[PDB]
């Protein structure tokens, strides 16, 4: 087995596959012996998913040669509701791969779900993030920004991120009516998760697709914190940290 990628916990591949899904269906996931990167981005090029996988999200990881593994996410979605929780999850592929196995075993139970998904040819053009400074980053706890985007959501197609000193501010003004919510930089010291923490280099005032926001915010399974880092030159970044990596949305906001 040139691949065998043995998940810390079954739910992550799952919810990871979760953060792609509903934006573009075939995704190459490339392993390495540093561990799995992926990257997702539609033709309108305004939404760019990208993942890191570092091997210390394994429980056992190891990847002789460098592999592309080309999905179809549909697919490997529904195979991975297969899985239960209780399961570990082994990713299994070999020299040059047609297929990829997924192997749910269960602890103590003697119970082996083995299954066989075949790949498929995609065209991956990756991009390096090339790295830049921000105006504004920002942190809060990823459901309570998901709550925020769910609701402004209601009112209309766009949302306003705005970022003046101390202050971030979400947005929205439709035919039904307007919405908006306010946070302030509050620091936590009982239970840090809920603390809402602002760094300001320049005031930000941009205007994002409520769809891909709803996009976003799939990934909030994977963290109890978003970052968001805004930009008035560049794509913004919304990031939900892995215990050993990200998945990234990089977003491109309106005019």
């Amino acid at each position: 087995h040139m691949l065998e990628a043995k998940f810390e916990e079954a739910s992550l591949f799952k919810r990871i596959i979760d953060g792609f899904k509903d934006y573009v269906q075939l995704v190459n996931f490339q392993c390495k012996e540093d561990g799995i990167i992926a990257q997702a981005v539609d033709d309108s090029r305004v939404l760019l998913v990208s993942l890191e996988i570092g091997v210390e999200a394994f429980q056992e990881y190891r990847c002789d040669h460098p592999v592309t593994l080309g999905m179809d996410l549909t697919s490997l979605s529904k195979i991975l509701r297969c899985g239960n929780n209780t399961d570990t999850l082994t990713l299994i592929a070999d020299n040059t791969p047609d297929s990829i196995i997924l192997l749910f075993e269960d602890t103590k139970k003697d119970r082996i779900a083995e299954y066989s998904l075949k790949l498929m040819d995609i065209d991956a053009d990756f991009l390096k993030i090339e790295e830049l400074q921000y105006d504004s980053t920002l942190s809060l706890p990823s459901s309570e920004f998901s709550k925020i985007v769910r609701d402004l959501s209601q009112l209309s197609d766009s949302i306003n991120i705005m970022i003046t000193k101390e202050t971030i501010k979400f947005v929205a003004d439709g035919d039904i009516g307007s919405g908006s919510v306010i946070i302030k930089p509050f620091v936590d010291m009982e239970h840090p998760e809920t603390s809402i923490k602002l760094e300001m280099d320049q005031p930000v005032d941009l205007t994002f697709g409520a769809k891909y926001l709803l996009d976003i915010i799939k990934g909030s399974s994977l963290s109890d914190r978003v970052g968001i880092r805004l930009s008035s030159e560049a794509p913004a970044l919304f990031q939900f940290d892995l215990k050993s990596g990200f998945l990234q949305f990089f977003l491109a906001p309106k005019f």
